[PDB]
């Protein structure tokens, strides 16, 4: 699995002038090892990155489609924090020819009451049935400990692996053993270049949905931690 | 008052190609008489329309800040279909710069229940406090007869006038008759070639915010009903 590393601008940068720079600033980033690069920003900055960005990455939308394939983008997000209504959307872009990073990850309550695994296990199973067969090389999976954004409380990086082999092994078991092989499942908590190296490491996590130091320079230190990755 | 029509394009249309190809239709549009004219378009197409529209015509995103006026965009659309929390960003908008039309209107219950303009009164009510004093010539107040769009029923020409009268009264009795007199009300309902003229001609009528027809050659006639309008 090549590992893949999502950066999610989220509601930034707050001018086109700020977004142009950040552009030019990853244009000159010198990439390590072997990896695949997305970076996600708000709607009315797709133009400019289509545009501008460096062509060995792709640009994606934040959320969801013809619009947005009409300027060649061919990637966006799903589901970041129903999941009958969400796996619904996954099948409809897939139909349509986007690549999609589909979004799971359980709240404080589900985390303190020892319910994570069960939580994170059920909506992927939702979700599974809506992959069309031959879509599978178009999905990847993101994790997002959304008990650790925005509570007070931190996830380690066993807490990174253990969450991402939940996803893999409940693919295993309903999909079978070369989907769960190949689908890339990323860590979407908070990843640092002070973290990145130690997460990246880890055998089940396979590349990250970055947030704010996806804004930073620090974001090709994460893109390059892909050499830490077996 | 200055006469007004606003473009809804909604989410419409689907390609940028075709956004372009409108764009390109309306700058060659002869416009008569005296009137404003706004163009609301998707997100990933205001960049396309703030570049490339006849700069006699103002952009206008459909909701909503930081980001759009780094591109020179003026206008938002707030509340097309809570009163407080959009009171709120009407105040919000204003204060950072932005012109707002302001929208407003009833549901089929209400219309029913001969409710509509004690429900479209007290929308005004809430959003006349958000206003500061010295931005009123920055707002545009819209009438969209919900009870009317998808329902089956059909609103009258005098259902316009009435509602749009409504609207002025209420501004005339809680902040004055000077601000009465100078605020736009327009009629957001269905307005087409077939009804624009006499639409315009009604006293209390300034203006339209126009859906499917702002996609059409049609649009055209709709701006030039303003020599209609006394
Ligand atoms: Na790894
Ligand atoms: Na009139």
């Amino acid at each position: 699995r090549t590992f893949f590393v999502g950066g999610n601008w989220k509601a930034n940068p707050k001018t086109v002038q700020e977004a142009e720079k950040l552009v030019e600033m990853l244009n000159g980033a010198k990439v390590e090892g072997n990896v695949e690069v997305v970076v996600a920003a708000p709607f009315v900055f797709l133009p400019t990155l289509q545009q501008k960005l460096r062509k060995d990455w792709k640009v994606s939308a934040e959320n969801v489609v013809p619009m947005i394939k009409s300027f060649g983008i061919e990637w966006t997000i799903l589901g970041h924090s129903d999941d009958e209504f969400l796996a619904a959307k996954a099948k409809f872009a897939l139909e349509n020819g986007m690549k999609i990073i589909y979004c799971c990850g359980e709240h404080l309550s589900e985390r303190e009451a020892g319910k994570a695994s069960e939580f994170v296990s059920a909506q992927i199973e939702k979700m599974i049935p809506a992959i069309p067969a031959g879509k599978w090389d178009d999905v990847v999976i993101a994790y997002e400990p959304i008990w650790a954004i925005g509570t007070g409380k931190v996830a380690s990086t066993q807490d990174a692996q253990e969450m991402c082999k939940v996803i893999r092994d409940i693919l295993a078991a309903k999909v079978g053993a070369d989907i769960a092989n190949k689908v890339r499942i990323l860590y979407g908590g908070s990843v640092k270049p002070n973290n990145c190296n130690e997460l990246a490491a880890c055998p089940d996590v396979d590349g990250f949905l970055v947030g704010g130091a996806s804004l930073e320079a620090g974001f090709i230190n994460i893109v390059n931690s892909n050499v830490h990755s077996k």
